[PDB]
C-alpha cells in the first residue's frame, strides 16, 4: 500500500517549509494530509500566504496511523506546535509505535515541549539552536539535514527540499527519491 | 516608496513555485499580491496545495502598475495562464512601460502565448522548452536564473530561490537580495 503522511498545519508555519515537502511527497506517491491544527479553516502562514488544509487535526487523528509526522517550522508555528495537547499525544504515539517524525526549521523545538526523542542528535535553525538546547536534552549538529533513527530534522527553508527528499528517503527508498529529484532541477 | 509585485495564480499552478517567490519577495519587504486568475477563491494547484489569493486578477489588475509581474510554473498553470486574455492584457502593458516580467519552469510559455519579449534568451523547464521554442522566437538557455533585461526566467521548482532572490537583486538591489538569502539556510 502507499505510505501515509500527516503534516501538521498552525498558524505562523513557514509556507516554504510546509508546502515543499507536501509537494515533494505527492510527487513520491505518499498520501499526504495537511490538517490544520485550528480545524479545517484557512491557515494563515508566516508570510502571509493562506493555505487551506485538507482537514482539521481533531479527524485527521482519527485517520492514524501516519507514517511520518511532519512538523513545518516558522517560530510562531512552531510555537503553536509546541503548546498543542493534541500534538503532544500524536508525537507521543508516533514515538511509541516506532514511526518516524520529522521535523524542520523551528520545528524541532515541539519535540522539546512534548519531551520527545531524547538523547537524539537534531538540528534545528540557527536562530532555533538556544531553545532546542534548553536543558542539553539532545545534541546539536550543523548538518543541514540530521537523522537519528526515527528522528528526522533540519534547518531551514533553503534545506526544504533535502529535508523532503530525505522523508522520501525513508519512506519509499533511494531509487523513488532520485527519481522524484530529477524533474526538481536541484543543485 | 516599497515594490510592488503581482502573482498570478492560476489552477495547476505549481506551488513550490508560487509560495517561494512570495515568501522571498515578501522578506525583501516587497509589498506582493497574489491574484487568483479565475477570481477570488481558493486555488487547488498541481500537487493540490490550496492557496487562498489577496484578490482576484480582476481587481488587482485595477491596483497597478507592479514593479514585477511574476508568473509560476505547472503545466497546466502555465496553460491556464497562456489562455487568458487578461495576462495578455497584463503582461503587454508591463513590457509597454519597461517593467520586469518573471517566468519560471513552464511559466515562461506563456510569454509566447502572449507575444512577449520575442528574441530575449530566456531559460524554462528542460520539458517545456519544445514549447516554447515553437518557431524560434527566443534563444535557449540552460542557465539555472536566465535575466535579458526586463524578461528574466527560470527552471523549476530546485531554481525558485534563485528565480526569488534575483527578483529581489532586481527590485531592491544586491545588498537586500544578501540580507534575505542568509537566514534561509540555502546551499
Ligand atoms: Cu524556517
Ligand atoms: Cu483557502
Ligand atoms: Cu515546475
Amino acid at each position: 500500500a502507499s505510505k501515509r503522511a500527516l503534516v501538521i498545519l498552525a498558524k505562523g508555519a513557514e509556507e516554504m517549509e510546509t508546502v515543499i515537502p507536501v509537494d515533494v511527497m505527492r510527487r513520491a506517491g505518499i498520501k499526504v494530509t495537511v490538517a490544520g491544527l485550528a480545524g479545517k479553516d484557512p491557515v494563515q502562514c508566516s508570510r502571509d500566504v493562506v493555505i487551506c488544509p485538507d482537514a482539521s487535526l481533531e479527524d485527521a487523528k482519527k485517520e492514524g496511523p501516519y507514517d511520518v509526522v511532519v512538523l513545518p517550522g516558522g517560530n510562531l508555528g512552531a510555537q503553536n506546535l509546541s503548546e498543542s495537547a493534541a500534538v503532544k499525544e500524536i508525537l507521543k504515539e508516533q514515538e511509541n509505535r516506532k514511526g518516524l517524525i520529522a521535523a524542520i526549521c523551528a520545528g524541532p523545538t515541539a519535540l522539546l515541549a512534548h519531551e520527545i526523542g531524547f538523547g537524539s542528535k537534531v538540528t534545528t535553525h540557527p536562530l532555533a539552536k538556544d531553545k532546542m538546547m534548553n536543558g542539553g536534552h539532545y545534541t546539536y549538529s550543523e548538518n543541514r539535514v540530521e537523522k537519528d533513527g526515527l528522528i528526522l530534522t533540519s534547518r531551514g527553508p533553503g534545506t526544504s527540499f533535502e529535508f523532503a527528499l530525505a522523508i522520501v528517503e525513508a519512506l519509499n527508498g533511494k531509487e523513488v527519491a532520485a527519481q522524484v529529484k530529477a524533474p526538481l532541477v536541484l543543485k
